């Protein structure tokens, strides 16, 4: 089997991407944030504290003839940005882009933090990291991909995120029309539960490539590119007037600037992030200070190849017995 679904930016800045997902019988379609940096599929629901729902579409398990309470199971997750959610668990039929999994754990939120409430466009998350990170207790549950894997034509999924445009998540096949040149594959460590890999270096603009190992994660659920302070300083030093602002919470730059590109290495291959992908717009409405899309990972504890990086590439998440990651230009 295979699946193919379009993923759409939630706003004009590509702050996140939503993908429609069918849950239950008859189908209830929710728009979920596919997140290769976590491993829980959770949704706003009829169980979510009413004051914490503001415009989201909810899953109502009582209206699904295939929903079953997973008795005694609870979940609770906290993300790197300080957001969180928790609740109980149903199993139900879940379909993405024509690919159907029966008996998928659907984690129903009883509580969500303010950042989730305030984002009316995101109805929940669909985790695509390794199932070892799944938070369901006392019986850990598998991700949608893990459940689908054996049925897929090939044990892979791909992320093809757009810049200010829709893109695609495919399951079970590689669309050879979706990228240019060849796909370069690179080793993955699953030791921390992530799609963790080592970039071979970087360049800023038309500058020379610096060969240096940068361990980090391919994380579709993180907006920005978070890299070591040395790398990030080298980038922003090429933008007149750019500075790190503790009050704003990162590097800002004059909105009048033209940003240089940023290149990262994948083995001997190179992925170029155009400068415009690094512009996250005014820090507040009407401001002439703009927020940067490359930020320091110092104090996160991990480097994160988020959407800023991934949307410059066609990315293969190869879930074979020994997982790997592939990157192609597009």
């Amino acid at each position: 089997s295979t699946g193919s679904a379009t993923t759409t930016p939630i706003d004009s800045l590509d702050d996140a991407y939503i993908t429609p997902v069918q849950i239950g019988t008859p189908a209830q379609t929710l728009n979920l944030d596919f997140d290769t940096g976590s491993s829980d599929l959770w949704v706003f629901s009829s169980e979510t504290t009413a004051s914490e729902v503001d415009g989201q579409t909810i899953y109502t398990p009582s209206k699904s003839t295939t929903a079953k309470l997973l008795s005694g199971a609870t979940w609770s997750i906290s993300y790197g940005d300080g957001s969180s959610s928790s609740g109980d668990v149903y199993t139900d039929t879940v379909s993405v882009g024509g690919l159907t999994v029966t008996g998928q754990a659907v984690e129903s939120a009883k509580k969500v933090s303010s950042s989730f409430t305030e984002d009316s466009t995101i109805d929940g998350l669909l985790g695509l990291a390794f199932s070892t990170l799944n938070t369901v207790s006392p019986t850990q549950q598998k991700t949608f991909f893990d459940n689908a894997k054996a049925s897929l034509d090939s044990p892979v999924f791909t992320a093809d995120l757009g810049y200010h445009a829709p893109g695609t998540y495919n399951f079970g096949f590689i669309d050879t029309t979706a990228y240019t040149g060849s796909i370069t594959y690179t080793a993955v460590s699953t030791k921390q539960g992530f799609w963790e890999w080592t970039s071979t270096g970087y360049a800023v603009g038309s500058g020379t490539f610096k060969s240096t190992s940068i361990d980090g994660i391919a994380d579709t659920g993180t907006t920005l590119l978070y890299l070591p302070a040395t790398v990030v300083s080298a980038y922003w030093a090429q933008v007149s007037g750019a500075k790190s602002s503790s009050s704003v919470g990162g590097y800002v730059f004059p909105c009048s600037a033209t940003l240089p590109s940023f290149t990262f290495g994948v083995g001997s291959a190179r992925i170029v992030i155009p400068g415009d992908y690094i512009d996250f717009g005014p820090i507040s409405t009407g401001s002439s200070s703009c927020f940067g899309g490359i930020q320091s990972s110092a104090g996160i504890g991990i480097n994160i190849f988020g959407d800023v990086a991934l949307k410059a590439a066609f990315v293969v998440f190869n879930g074979a017995t020994t997982p790997t990651l592939g990157f192609a230009s597009k």
